[PDB]
């Protein structure tokens, strides 16, 4: 397509750029890919290009990390067990406007560069959103000109290719490096050692870590480009590889693959801890090389650590890296020969915490014989902090003992475990929830005692997105409109959108708003049928929730309106309703039953609503297989309602709902998370917002959930459990959805009855507007017109400025 | 040093080539290893630098592909399970005319080359001399314009580094891939599946094979370039990876290892056979994969399968790669639908074995059970052949009921199992041992029956070696001062050699030839003390026994002239005696227990000698680390005599015999293998001829060989074998060495005792001569001048013409 190359935000194609970038793509595919044009395959042009594209960032890659030896700021180290970072290729282009001279430029060799972006694997390296956070951080780093490192693991493979099969979600390994990245440098040159299992003895110039398992840490370097600053920050993954040294010879070798295990795969739980030793193993693994590489960073710039913290910042992304406490004691006592006290002083300065969720199944308990076991000498610098820390308890409220059981990072019981999100608050500055509700409900609950001993150390950062990818990358249309009226300042300055206000009475604007927002959806259909032969009805309203599969996000509250839809449908055949096509998708996590059998449901739900001539295109349901950040980038922008109807509570943030309303959808939500923001943002008037609010769960858990209630007073909900148990939507199997129907009767934390009828209502609300497109698009410009707060940026230069002490910059580099 | 850049075998430094080499070092040392001047390292200098070289292969690499394409030779498929390739980055330079250049634009640079070629690892995906004659093979089969295709497996770990601790091997993982390999292409599009266990159900288009776990085979391809022809064939080794599609799910993505641990590790055995699953796995998985290949390129040629053997011809190197035989077969009938007897006639003249031993602990022979499990339709094919074989064996000669059970394929016993070698040869029309003597000792011994029965199969084709890597690339001073009497053609043409038989009273050549030596044994000598501070005498004779630790080679038998050496210095101290740096060299395979027992033994020898003050610099014996191919174009330029030493009958030809006398050592030996051939070509006037020949041996067989009659009349050797008893070379252990003494007394296969005493006089011939200079020279030259046949380039173009049917051709291709 040509009208994309006039799409001023991709910068220009100059002349010598298109020539240069040819010669370098036919450069690539002879010299590097070792092939000529008669046996090129798209994934040769794609490979071809990826390089030629990867060499624009190499000469910033040098020059940034140089300025940052020069200037010697402050370095701000970003611990995560996951980078759920997606493709790299488009993003390359964008931050470095290449976009429009290397679509010219494969123009005239004659390829459509967007076949050859679809060629690109993700590096699906999360699960979910506290994953993408991470992706999404990283680039608003490197926008604001931060000193900046993302430290994780670099997995063999990532979250799981989810295959739909018998209506089931299947398996397979993500070989997301079967045909290489071309992204990434290895460095195998600074390899570095960490340790495991062992023992402590205690000597004359104190303990020592001896008798241990040597697992080394190979890093692999990726680049992170800013926004147009010519800054080109790393985010490093350790790899992890056998010892160079030593059932026989031939065994040995074999068994070499226990400890390279470390780094194979992604656990692929979303918001659920399972306290296996392998997982164990790969946070030590990421903390030990992260932590050795910081030390040495600060002993080669301009030992005395009393300055460690004026030029180290470790932001621990969850509890996964929070043995870096442990770890950062243990290197300054043990081994750089500390006093622990001093030690302990460096150590608060430099490390802070961000918690993800109130959900006690999310959060990380370690068995103390699985620690003591692997890592001796970080539970014994454990039990010391601990007692250190309670105290200070002791002595802050005297004779609180229950205050004392309660804090402490040691929890009692049949199995003695650690509280690891007590270990982060003890031993860090800063914690921080990552919406303004998460962050009060932390100071009010799960962390009261903690905020009532330190007040000071507790904070907010509201979640955020980056303007790059989620929204010029995936919606360049929409950036394009937005651009002609505003230029493209907003690009890194989102706030600037509310300038689209004024707009609101535009004839034009409202016109291409809604546009755009067709074309994205035309677009969308023909992907579905190209890849899966799956036809939607384009003038539909889209209603879509995607996300990982949670009982919390209410997927099945979800299914409940869904049906009600098809049963009003039935009830009254001849009566109008607006066509919608609900879609649905996001993995569950391998071991989660109940998720595996919401799956089922909802495409058990579609195999009735699908075929019934009665319904035709009026209702059509679909589960969204394999949803990754690949497909995000797709189906958001074609979204008309986004669904974010978590339990009040439960959802700490959500970074969906913040694409969604970037890209031109309206919300359909309870007062959870983000969605509260959101709403203030932009008015209420102009959110579904609809169920209970946190106070309003708390009543009923201080009466008791009785569903039972909802369904002797709801005949068109007991009608849907009556489908369910009879078995409607499972004819050859009648008692298949038997433990939906037995937990939502009996045992849903999540109250999906409760929140039933109000649901079902805003939905027509949201109908009744869909029936008036002025009023929709109006509504729709007032959303994207105030989304500015979530862009990453702004949540960035907070963590900046209120936890790291760094002044963020948007000044570009020499280049 | 400037002098090397002074040797006009080395070619022109053109000063625009020069100019575009630095240009695309300082650009690959930015955009591919990511680096400036003031982080790089050596290691990075040698990668700039042969990623720099690798790209002047590209352009040929395509070209001669192409041609092969339009053209459509015959092609030559060279299985093996080996390919000891060495380095290749002054491999490639010497064959693409660049080492002058890339030594002045290193130079200019402010780069030694010669450090940085010593960080490029072996590609050590070998044993020894098998796998070296499969290296040089690839290397001729260019040189002589062959369509050629070696294949075989890409080993994670090669051959294991052999480390000496407290004078015993100790074996560590060659991680030969840790830094990258830059000369390799992967080719992940080409991956091909291989079935492994399974069933056969015969239905009724006939067989079918079913129910087979899959394993992917994932094909690496690596240049092969001739000398100054422009043609660049390929290696391809194959990788095996777990396929797409599948204790949990973590597990299963764990257990993705246990297909991929196929191509983890070359088993380390040299001629000797070890029956396990996985070594047989191996075998299939590079028999399977390339066979799918080379029937895939038939049919995309100019189906009828009556032309395959016109176009194909497959060499088994030794019976590892056996199976391609019951497998054509197997695709041949059971997919494209053959008759038995077509596809059998197509199958034989396509296949021909090369042997490689008459020992028969080498030979393979597998447990039928194993191949019932494994590969259950091979071993059906398998019986089938064994029975039309047979029937041609009854018909051939009737009511040798005899020979027939002799002849079978199947072997019985407690456990059944398939001789390997019958196999290959009912399957092969041709059939080689690789000197005149083991292809003499073939035919009237391990396979007369065979011989008998097919007289036409039986060839010779008598080892050789490239005068690239082991003349031009490792003694390039000699290399000069035969270019400056008689020029380079010699180079591709060794048989020129000849013509320094003209200078054998020239005096400039007889003192350059000894110039040359001199130069070799002081850089030597040198290398010893930077690498592992070792003092040698530079002034002293070399003496040098390198190859896998035997029984067969005897280096026991070295082991007790050394000794005798030292004890007749002790017996008259003031007796002058030619002073000698005794060095041994050499793996023993991990489990092969004498063998270690013997590298004991040397070292223990040397722990004695080398610290004896009556000895001082007159006597020394160093056992040379982590024998490799790398070491071996050190250390044999450098040596004055060559130990061949095998017991008459057991060495098949050697290759290391070759080696020495092209590189200006005379031969100490006796008449086994090539070396026969070697004192033929030379005149045996020239060659330290010692010891029984095969008809001495078989003699005393038929007597038996007491090794108490030798110890019982020979003084010497008695006082030898009591110092060893008594515990003179283990003072702290007396009892270490019993085995050895026990072996040697009792069980000896290989008669050490019995050619001890002409041994140890044929030494003293070589020390006399020593003394005369002159005539040391002089006897030096009539043997470089006659090593000529021993280039591995006739013996390819024997196989060209006599087995292949392909006629070679030393025309350039056009560049
Ligand atoms: O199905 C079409 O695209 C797919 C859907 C889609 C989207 O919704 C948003 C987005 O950011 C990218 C995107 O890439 C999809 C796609 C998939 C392919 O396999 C492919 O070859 C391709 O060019 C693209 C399509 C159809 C069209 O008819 C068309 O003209 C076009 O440009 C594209
Ligand atoms: O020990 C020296 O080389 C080692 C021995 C050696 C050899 O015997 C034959 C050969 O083909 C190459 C060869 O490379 C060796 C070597 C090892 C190194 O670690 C190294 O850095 C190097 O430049 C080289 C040496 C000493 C010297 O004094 C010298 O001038 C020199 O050029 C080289
Ligand atoms: C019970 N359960 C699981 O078993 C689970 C999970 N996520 C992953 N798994 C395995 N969640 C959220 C959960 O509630
Ligand atoms: C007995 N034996 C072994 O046990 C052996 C070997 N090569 C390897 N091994 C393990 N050889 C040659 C051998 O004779």
């Amino acid at each position: 397509q040509e009208k994309r190359k006039q799409i001023s935000v991709r910068g220009l194609a100059g002349v010598e750029n298109v020539t240069e970038l040819k010669k370098n793509f036919n450069r690539h595919l002879h010299f590097t890919l070792v092939k000529d044009r008669n046996v090129a395959t798209p994934r040769d042009y794609y490979f071809a290009l990826a390089h030629t594209v990867r060499d624009h960032l190499v000469g910033r890659w040098i020059r940034t990390q140089q300025h940052y030896y020069e200037k010697d700021p402050k370095r701000i180290y970003y611990l995560s067990l996951e980078f759920y970072m997606g493709r790299t290729l488009q993003n390359t282009m964008v931050n470095l406007a290449l976009e429009n001279a290397c679509d010219e430029a494969t123009y005239q060799l004659g390829l459509d560069m967007e076949e050859l972006e679809e060629i690109e694997e993700d590096a699906g390296l999360g699960n979910g959103g506290l994953g993408r956070l991470a992706a999404c951080f990283l680039d608003s780093m490197a926008t604001l000109g931060l000193a900046a490192y993302g430290y994780g693991i670099r997995y063999e493979f990532g979250i799981f290719n989810q295959k739909i099969c018998g209506g089931w979600q299947m398996e397979e390994a993500d070989d997301w490096l079967r045909y290489g990245n071309p992204w990434e440098k290895a460095r195998p040159e600074f390899t570095l050692p960490v340790h495991f299992y062992g023992r402590v003895e205690h000597t004359s110039q104190g303990a020592k870590w001896v008798d241990t398992q040597v697992v080394l840490a190979m890093p692999y370097d990726t680049p992170v480009p800013g926004y147009r600053n010519n800054v080109v920050n790393t985010m490093r993954l350790w790899s992890a590889k056998a010892p160079n040294d030593f059932g026989g010879y031939i065994q040995a070798v074999l068994d070499r693959n226990l400890a390279e295990n470390i780094s194979r795969v992604l656990y692929p739980n979303d918001n659920f801890f399972e306290g296996k030793e392998l997982r164990l193993k790969q946070e030590y693994f990421v903390v030990a090389a992260t932590l050795q590489d910081i030390i040495r960073r600060f002993k080669s710039s301009k030992t005395n650590f009393d300055a460690f913290p004026d030029k180290v910042a470790i932001q621990l992304n969850d509890t996964h890296p929070s043995l870096a406490i442990p770890e950062l004691m243990r290197v300054l006592v043990d081994l750089e020969r500390l006093d622990w006290d001093k030690a302990w002083e460096v150590t608060v300065k430099t490390c802070a915490y961000t918690n993800h969720t109130v959900i006690p199944e999310a959060l990380e308990r370690w068995p103390v014989h699985l620690l003591e076991t692997l890592l001796p000498r970080h539970l014994q610098i454990i039990y010391e902090i601990n007692q250190r820390f309670l105290n200070r308890v002791a002595a802050a409220f005297p004779g609180d003992v229950d205050r004392l059981r309660r804090m402490s990072l040691v929890e009692e019981g049949a199995v003695k475990r650690i509280n690891m999100a007590h270990l982060c608050i003890a031993g860090s500055h800063a914690v921080n929830g990552v919406a303004r509700i998460h962050s009060e409900i932390l100071k009010k609950t799960i962390f009261k005692d903690f905020y009532e001993l330190e007040p000071h150390k507790f904070q907010n950062k509201t979640n955020g997105i980056t303007p790059r990818r989620w929204l010029v990358l995936c919606n360049p249309g929409l950036a394009e409109i937005i651009a002609e009226r505003i230029g493209e300042e907003y690009i890194s300055d989102l706030d600037q959108l509310r300038k689209l206000l004024s707009y609101v009475d535009d004839e034009a604007f409202i016109r291409d708003v809604a546009k755009v927002k067709q074309e994205n959806k035309l677009k969308f259909a023909a992907y579905l049928e190209r890849e899966y032969k799956v036809h939607i009805n384009p003038n539909s309203l889209f209603d879509v929730q995607v996300k990982r599969i949670h009982e919390y996000k209410r997927q099945l509250l979800n299914c409940l309106h869904v049906i009600t839809l098809y049963n009003r449908i039935k009830k009254e055949p001849n009566k109008f309703v607006v066509p919608r096509t609900v879609m649905i998708g996001g993995k569950a996590a391998p071991g989660y039953h109940m998720a595996k059998m919401i799956i089922k449901l909802i495409t058990a739900i579609g195999d009735v609503v699908n075929h019934d001539p009665v319904v035709g295109d009026r209702l059509r349901v679909i589960f969204l297989e394999n949803y990754r950040v690949s497909l995000a980038e797709k189906v958001i922008p074609a979204a008309d309602l986004s669904e974010q109807i978590s339990t009040a509570g439960t959802e700490a943030s959500g970074t969906g709902n913040m694409k969604f309303m970037l890209n031109g959808a309206l919300t359909i939500g309870t007062m959870d998370g983000a969605n509260v923001e959101m709403a203030e943002e932009a008015g209420e008037e102009n959110f579904f917002i609809f169920g209970m609010r946190v106070e309003d769960v708390d009543r009923l858990d201080q009466r008791g959930y009785n569903a039972q209630e909802y369904y002797d007073r709801i005949p068109e909900l007991r009608q849907i459990i009556e489908q369910l148990s009879s078995g409607f939507f499972s004819p050859k199997q009648p008692d298949l959805f038997k433990d939906i129907v037995n937990m939502l009767m009996h045992h849903d934390r999540f109250k999906v009855f409760a929140d039933y009828e109000e649901y079902v209502k805003c939905q027509e609300r949201v109908s009744a507007l869909y029936k008036n497109p002025r009023e929709w698009t109006r509504m729709v410009i007032r959303n994207i017109a105030t989304s500015g707060k979530f862009s990453s940026d702004r949540t960035i230069a907070q963590y900046a400025r209120e936890i790291w002490g760094v002044e963020p910059s948007r000044q570009r580099l020499p280049a």
